[PDB]
């Protein structure tokens, strides 16, 4: 495994770059060195904008999956289409769980109300710059009562429902035509686990 | 079946403000979209960390089944990792002019010291697309295990890198158990997981 631990590192300092919705900090840190010595000071440029809890909604009945699809601005420059299909998913507040927040988005993002959930992963969304986390669960759901449009206005969150087969949300994972980190995750994860899923729900 | 509802046509994007200049960058997206149930929205602003996007590669041996981890510190895990040297993916950020295959195997040999031979696509991923435009590109490629040793990195960009060679099998198991817990390296190795069986038959061929 691992070499060093928070015993062989020392932050010294963060300061604010950017403080708006999101925050950017500059870490200033030492550390150990794989030869035996110790860095100088390093100075990371960090994207701090919380946790995420991820909810993938699975029917174990009738091996469905349902995907919410909104814009993602930041999709734009590297995207055929700024709308994706993704998980169900909100960021963590102060003193949630990330297994309430998982069901209350998956109410207002999919009209769904989730039975059994169990882990799938809890990952870092991209370590070298942000220090996000995403918790993924899957969520027991009737994939029949999922439809229609969702998402807060006041939030301008407008969110469309889609429901495919398990088989058919992993092509489209094969296919790129869903390309989104937790989704990529969620359904890899899914495609080898389901036999035992379904059989525990069933 | 039909998949996503509106294209690139069906959005707006009125400016885009950088908020914050230095390695990176925080642009404010101001924006306006179509709507589901018919219209369109009204002005949307979002904060966007721009970073560039990245190559990754899986370094694969498809004679031993083993794979090649490197081992850095990643600051940005301290806070919710119980250490933040995390073992990963060989990686790094494509620069303009540059193709992901170039960049993967600059970076193979300089991060592990490793030539590659053939690669394949794996998947192109958006990291977190609410907050973040990072694409990362995913490769696996064709190493042999036994030559992957030692330290590495570039010491001048304070690039400080050790390398990790273990079964497919413990590099997967510790993806289930949280100790891979980074999302490149999670998606490659779930990937291996689902594809190893045809990738070592059609490499040792
Ligand atoms: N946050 C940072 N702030 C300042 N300088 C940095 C930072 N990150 C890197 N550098 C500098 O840039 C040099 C080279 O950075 P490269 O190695 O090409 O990129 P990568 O592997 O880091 O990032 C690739 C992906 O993997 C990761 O998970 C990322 O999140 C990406 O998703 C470093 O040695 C530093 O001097
Ligand atoms: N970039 C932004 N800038 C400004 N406001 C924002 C932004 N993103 C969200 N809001 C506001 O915050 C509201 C609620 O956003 P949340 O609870 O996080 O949900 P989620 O599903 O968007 O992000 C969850 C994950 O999925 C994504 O991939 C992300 O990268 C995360 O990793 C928005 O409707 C806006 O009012
Ligand atoms: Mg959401
Ligand atoms: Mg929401
Ligand atoms: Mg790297
Ligand atoms: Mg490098």
């Amino acid at each position: 495994g691992i070499t060093f631990s928070k015993n062989d590192v020392e932050i010294i300092a963060r300061e604010t770059l950017y403080r708006g919705f999101f925050s950017l900090d500059l870490y200033r840190f030492r550390h150990r060195l794989f030869n035996g010595g110790m860095s100088g000071e390093i100075t990371r440029e960090i994207f701090e904008r919380g946790h995420a809890a991820v909810l993938l909604p699975f029917d174990p009945v009738r091996d469905e999956v349902v995907l919410v699809e909104q814009i993602r601005i930041a999709a734009y420059d590297t995207s055929e289409s700024p709308w994706l299909l993704e998980m169900v998913a909100g960021m963590i507040e102060a003193g949630e769980t990330v297994e309430d927040v998982a069901r209350r988005e998956a109410l207002e993002e999919a009209g769904l109300e989730v039975g059994r959930t169990k882990p799938i992963l809890s990952y870092l969304a991209s370590p070298g710059g942000t220090s996000e986390r995403l918790s993924i669960l899957v969520g027991e759901v009737d994939a029949s009562t999922a439809k229609g449009i969702h998402g807060l206005a006041e939030e301008n969150e407008d969110i469309r429902v889609h429901v495919v087969s398990r088989e058919q949300a992993y092509q489209w994972v094969e296919e790129g035509k869903i390309d989104n980190a937790a989704s990529v995750i969620a359904l890899q994860w899914l495609q080898l686990h389901y036999h035992n899923l379904r059989n525990e729900w069933t």
